[PDB]
DNA sequence: GCTATGAGTGGCCCCTGTGGAGAGAAGCCT
DNA sequence: GGGGCCACTCATAGC
RNA sequence: AGGCUUCUCUCCACAGGUUUUAGAGCUAGAAAUAGCAAGUUAAAAUAAGGCUAGUCCGUUAUCAACUUGAAAAAGUGGCACCGAGUCGGUGCU
């Protein structure tokens, strides 16, 4: 017969529990056929076990390596470009010097040409060393002196500007030139004196200069300078200006009584032409004080950095590194002459060791400076004439070096003005350098705009670019090649979601017009109002919803209940008592974008009429779309023609965020049939029937819901991948979701085709009924007579604290410590429950305490990088993979600690031992991720090359990670690699031990009525003699399956060392015990005050001669192959 | 007599610090 | 967290 | 409707770190070693490389075994009963 049955469903972040039971709440057994070569013909199991798999992994760590990879790429082509634009100078003076420079990494025995990169001869070297010690000097001398420079040190210099351009986090121009705070703050003060002269602001008794140098909050400097500012506080003018200056954003309406509200930020780039906006409105006089507040703000801003250079030259931070420098020389000097005056006995520990954190791990060694001040400080302290040394630690500014991770700060307009100051001060000597300058600053300045994208030419699934020339792209001529205007679009057309009622249609604009009126008139559908008179309340005539909306949301921008009733019915329909309902004491829509319009446009027969109804939703269209001004003035630049320039530039300025619900297409794209009216059309006139957005779309009277429905065609059957990709949350729980899917298909297999009456499922931590549904879907699929789905499947979500209370209440306690069957068994119990709310207690215990539970490790074939990153210095081993195809590790060194693809059994002959003898045998070669390509090539070509003879191709067994091998008396073992086994047993703790050690666990931590805590430590009390029990146990097990006899006597003496305690610690100390038999690799734990060091299995001969096991991801089909009769030797 | 093998056994090692722009969600508050 | 690698020590097989 | 925080996806940039090489160590001493001197920077790579040859792409997800397929994809293993330490036995077919 049919036997009528369901299955649950257990879906968590790393595992699937499925279960099989029959309406009796049994758990039935069947007897399964076994394929391969061994005698094992048939076997019977449980319908119940549980799935295991490694948690999914985020995209992070892919999307910043590609990134990553970009910025490399990048890099390489300016330095590339550079060394073109050089490079027919170049030839004249020296031919191979790009080619030294290149071949910089190799060492002397593959180098082509002579080993000095830079001149080719010693002398010039040294030379070089000493008259520029550092890159810095260089620069400065390039910065400040006349004479003609040799032309490979301005490409040095050049090349080390390029490469490390600094950020963009400002914008305008920066000037370097204001480089003293107190004599720009003193201008400041002169300008806001003649501006105002009635009210002066004592510049004596301010400590501007100081606290400005003091690292503070702005906000703190800010208050700071209220304070030491007589007769001024924040909102006032000069206390805005200077906020301004600092970084805070002030509004300046107040100061100036102006209509406009003008919220300036300086560093912003805005700024620069809203500032000569509101001056437009405020006069000319107050300009200069602006500039002014701009040039300290430039001052702070950099002095901050440049650590104020008062030495005058135009480079500063160039001056300020060699100052640092020179500092660092000093200290030194000074710090060895005192160390050996009064600790002799140190002077080798501190400066020879590399392994210290003194001075030679500092600088030949890999010690941070942080940990060089935490090593050198309490020797100062032992010592005399420390008192500066320990000052500038203090400072964090001991003998610093120069390049530290404080430069993350340095604006790129300082490079670029060192740059312009070389390129003005060598180009009279070399004509080559004018003709260029405006190609090399570009170099530096460009950057490709976060919006466009990667300069791809189709084939790159990342890409979204749109190319008009099939010229290729070059900074110089980025803007004639791609269009800025039509790629931002494409951007942002990306992520907006589709309309839910039509799929194909983009949604509109939050702040579109049409959007305005739809909600408008929407909300004034189940408008009811009740006047004296009238019997029952009315729905609004469409006449009357015109007038109103004409009369007052025209013209008002937000409208209460309370006008409508004396402005609308009082004024005009002459009812001065109205009762109405529906609205909460004010309309929630508002018609803001149509007085916005008004008011800049000014004109209201224009906005009024229908036939510019395309202009206006472009328009808004446009000003959501983008954030830069000049485009959008080039997309506005098609409605220039209707407006004057002063009405396109107010447009220009207006912004709007977020996005609407609905598409256009939907209410006003589709029309009935019967009448031809749109959603809108319908909405402000219908009748008696004033139906509302979910009437018009749920009536059958109008030909909507049918579009809609012919609009949610069922799409083509994608990918698992694909359905996968589209879900809400972390990507585990997606991977869970497809791993049940292909549970419930596998067990539907299973059960001879028959289809399940129910299914229960839970899930760990919307996306809940999202599976249910998919599940739903694939299950029925039967429609009735009448195209109405049969539902023969019915899913049901279930809470987890349901299943938790039921175990409380029945005492079926879980330990997730002790073995994995929790999941298997939460399921079953999952399953009875929900089929419950559609002998069982004694079936509940029996099935509990089952040993027999199919437990699976779900083989993986692992990818990610190809090896540890962190590259090793040289040494004597083949263990190393070379970071180039032509660079021998012995040599260079290199990568270490690949990761194994996977396995494959190899059954040949080696040449072995001095004589070069053919011996048979037989072993594990793991395949490597980087090798994988080639391996799966050609095989028996890789075989080959790795020296195996006589390759018997149909042997090659595919092994991926957690493959499975059987061994005798069941032991079994999980092939982590191809090195290192896993423990592949289970203990088998019976469920009244379980009970005892919950309830051992939780012993002062119960929670119960108290005389069921008395009940429960009564029993506990009575049952001490199960800690042997256990203990003994554990130990049979370890004996049988673990081979721990080294760690088992260690683990027996500790248990007699601390016989003595009581219940609830022996208890805790007991659940770390199962550590030692949990699946998986060993781990170390600790028991009592004794650390166990984890047993590795560190050998994998002994899977050689084992039987290989292929399972179902359930394992009810298995595929046993005996790996000792093939390949005999 | 000597060398090579591998088989443990213990112990150590694993790239990090940011900023900007955008879209969605989700959770809290008003 | 868990696998790769090294130093050490050493029984064991091989010769 | 609004404000703040957190999470996912994509793009743009920055600062380091590491590696090797270059930056003539000197003296005494056959050497071991001892003494002294100096110590802060630079070039290149930053998953091997691939072909569609782009200022593109390479660490996400998906894959037990057998037959049919490039792959997506398709097909491939009996039933009931009494028992239970990783599952056992009995009967029909």
């Amino acid at each position: 017969m049919d036997k009528k049955y369901s299955i649950g469903l257990d879906i968590g972040t790393n595992s699937v529990g499925w279960a099989v039971i029959t309406d009796e709440y049994k758990v039935p057994s069947k007897k399964f056929k076994v394929l391969g070569n061994t005698d094992r013909h048939s076997i019977k199991k449980n319908l119940i076990g549980a799935l295991l798999f490694d948690s999914g992994e985020t995209a992070e760590a892919t999307r910043l390596k590609r990134t990553a990879r970009r910025r490399y790429t990048r890099r390489k082509n300016r330095i590339c470009y550079l060394q073109e634009i050089f490079s027919n100078e170049m030839a004249k003076v020296d031919d191979s010097f790009f080619h030294r420079l290149e071949e910089s990494f190799l060492v002397e025995e593959d180098k082509k040409h002579e080993r000095h990169p830079i001149f080719g001869n010693i002398v010039d070297e040294v030379a070089y060393h000493e008259k520029y010690p550092t890159i810095y000097h260089l620069r400065k001398k390039l910065v400040d002196s006349t004479d003609k420079a040799d032309l490979r040190l301005i490409y040095l210099a050049l090349a080390h500007m390029i490469k490390f351009r600094g950020h963009f986090l400002i914008e305008g121009d920066l000037n370097p030139d204001n480089s003293d705070v107190d004599k720009l703050f003193i201008q400041l003060v002169q300008t806001y004196n003649q501006l105002f002269e009635e009210n002066p602001i004592n510049a004596s008794g301010v400590d501007a200069k100081a606290i400005l140098s003091a690292r503070l909050s702005k906000s703190r400097r800010l208050e700071n300078l209220i304070a030491q500012l007589p007769g001024e506080k924040k909102n006032g003018l000069f206390g805005n200006l200077i906020a301004l200056s600092l970084g805070l954003t002030p509004n300046f309406k107040s100061n100036f009584d102006l209509a406009e509200d003008a919220k300036l930020q300086l560093s912003k780039d805005t700024y620069d032409d809203d500032l000569d906006n509101l001056l437009a409105q405020i006069g000319d006089q107050y300009a200069d004080l602006f500039l002014a507040a701009k040039n300290l703000s430039d001052a702070i801003l950099l002095s901050d950095i440049l650590r104020v250079n008062t030495e005058i030259t135009k480079a500063p931070l160039s001056a300020s590194m060699i100052k640092r420098y020179d500092e660092h020389h000093q200290d030194l000097t000074l710090l060895k002459a005192l160390v050996r005056q009064q600790l002799p006995e140190k002077y080798k520990e501190i400066f020879f060791d590399q392994s210290k954190n003194g001075y030679a791990g500092y600088i030949d060694g890999g010690a941070s400076q942080e940990e060089f001040y935490k090593f050198i400080k309490p020797i100062l302290e032992k010592m005399d004439g420390t008192e500066e040394l320990l000052v500038k630690l203090n400072r964090e500014d001991l003998l610093r070096k120069q390049r530290t991770f404080d430069n993350g700060s340095i604006p790129h307009q300082i490079h670029l003005g060192e740059l312009h100051a070389i390129l003005r001060r060598q180009e009279d000597f070399y004509p080559f350098l004018k003709d260029n300058r405006e190609k090399i600053e570009k170099i530096l300045t460009f950057r490709i705009p976060y919006y466009v994208g990667p300069l791809a030419r189709g084939n790159s699934r990342f890409a979204w670019m749109t190319r008009k020339s099939e010229e290729t792209i070059t900074p110089w001529n980025f803007e004639e090649v791609v269009d800025k205007g039509a790629s931002a679009q494409s951007f942002i057309e990306r992520m907006t979601n589709f309309d839910k009622n039509l799929p194909n249609e983009k949604v509109l604009p939050k702040h579109s017009l049409l959007y305005e009126y739809f909600t408008v008139y929407n909300e004034l559908t189940k408008v009811k109002y009740v006047t004296e008179g009238m019997r029952k309340p009315a729905f609004l005539s469409g006449e009357q919803k015109k007038a109103i909306v004409d009369l007052l949301f025209k013209t008002n921008r937000k409208v209460t209940v309370k006008q409508l009733k004396e402005d609308y019915f009082k004024k005009i329909e002459c009812f001065d008592s109205v009762e109405i309902s529906g609205v909460e004491d004010r309309f929630n829509a508002s018609l803001g974008t149509y007085h916005d319009l008004l008011k800049i446009i000014k004109d209201k027969d224009f906005l009024d009429n229908e036939e510019n109804e395309d202009i206006l939703e472009d328009i808004v269209l446009t000003l959501t779309l983008f954030e830069d001004r000049e485009m959008i003035e080039e997309r506005l630049k098609t409605y220039a023609h209707l407006f004057d320039d002063k009405v396109m530039k107010q447009l220009k300025r207006r912004r709007y965020t977020g996005w609407g619900r609905l598409s256009r297409k939907l209410i006003n794209g589709i029309r009935d049939k019967q009448s031809g009216k749109t959603i809108l059309d319908f909405l402000k006139s219908d009748g008696f029937a004033n139906r509302n957005f979910m009437q018009l779309i749920h009536d059958d009277s109008l030909t909507f819901k049918e579009d809609i429905q012919k609009a949610q065609v069922s799409g083509q059957g994608d990918s698992l991948h694909e359905h996968i990709a589209n879900l809400a949350g972390s990507p585990a729980i997606k991977k869970g979701i497809l791993q049940t899917v292909k549970v419930v298909d596998e067990l539907v297999k299973v059960m001879g085709r028959h289809k399940p009456e129910n299914i229960v499922i839970e899930m760990a931590r919307q996306i809940t009924k999202h599976v249910a549904q998919i599940l739903d879907s694939r299950m029925n699929t039967k429609y009735d007579e009448n195209d109405k789905l049969i539902r023969e499947v019915k899913v049901i979500t279930l809470k987890s604290k349901l299943v938790s209370d039921f175990r409380k209440d029945f005492q079926f306690y879980k330990v997730r410590e002790i073995n994995n069957y929790h999941h298997a068994h939460d399921a079953y119990l999952n399953a009875v429950v929900g089929t419950a709310l559609i002998r069982d207690f004694a079936t509940v215990r029996k099935v509990l305490s089952m040993p027999q539970v199919n437990i699976v490790k779900k083989t993986e074939v692992q990818t990610g990088g190809f090896s540890k990153e962190s590259i090793l210095p040289k040494r004597n081993s083949d263990k190393l993979i070379a970071r180039k195809k032509d660079w021998d590790p012995k040599k260079y060194g290199g990568f270490d600690s690949p990761t194994v693809a996977y396995s494959v059994l190899v059954v040949a002959k080696v040449e072995k031992g001095k004589s070069k003898k053919l011996k048979s045998v037989k072993e594990l070669l793991g395949i490597t991720i980087m090798e994988r390509s080639s391996f799966e090539k050609n095989p028996i070509d890789f075989l080959e090359a790795k020296g195996y003879k006589e390759v018997k191709k149909d042997l090659i067994i595919k092994l991926p990670k957690y493959s499975l091998f059987e061994l005798e008396n069941g032991r079994k073992r999980m092939l982590a690699s191809a090195g290192e086994l896993q423990k592949g047993n289970e203990l088998a703790l019976p469920s009244k031990y379980v009970n005892f050690l919950y309830l051992a666990s939780h012993y002062e931590k119960l929670k119960g009525s108290p005389e069921d805590n008395e009940q429960k430590q009564l029993f506990v009390e009575q049952h001490k003699h199960y800690l042997d029990e256990i203990i003994e146990q554990i130990s049979e097990f370890s004996k049988r399956v673990i081979l721990a006899d080294a760690n088992l006597d260690k683990v027996l003496s500790a248990y007699n060392k601390h016989r003595d305690k009581p219940i609830r610690e022996q208890a805790e100390n007991i659940i770390h015990l199962f550590t030692l038999t949990n699946l998986g690799a060993p781990a170390a734990f600790k028991y009592f005050d004794t650390t166990i060091d984890r047993k590795r299995y560190t050998s994998t001969k002994e899977v050689l001669d084992a039987t290989l096991i292929h399972q179902s991801i359930t394992g009810l089909y298995e595929t046993r192959i005996d790996l000792s009769q093939l390949g005999g030797d």
